């Protein structure tokens, strides 16, 4: 649109760390309750705002096809 996301590194957007709790926790629920998702910031170190977008983007690039659009 104007500026564009574009980039390209081998330190993907999210450590494995990070990564490992998160895919753990998605494949329970696609949602996560408030004390839910505020836990994976919490324990993860990241924010509301970070376990949600990843969360939300997740269910578009679901590696099961399906319910994905296309």
């Amino acid at each position: 649109g104007s500026s564009g996301s574009s980039g390209r590194k081998p330190r993907t957007i999210y450590s494995s760390f990070q990564l490992a709790a998160l895919q753990r926790r998605f494949q329970k629920t696609q949602y996560l309750a408030l004390p839910e998702r505020a836990e994976l910031a919490a324990s993860l170190g990241l924010t509301q705002t970070q376990v949600k977008i990843w969360f939300q983007n997740k269910r578009s690039k679901i590696k099961k096809s399906g319910p994905s659009s296309g």
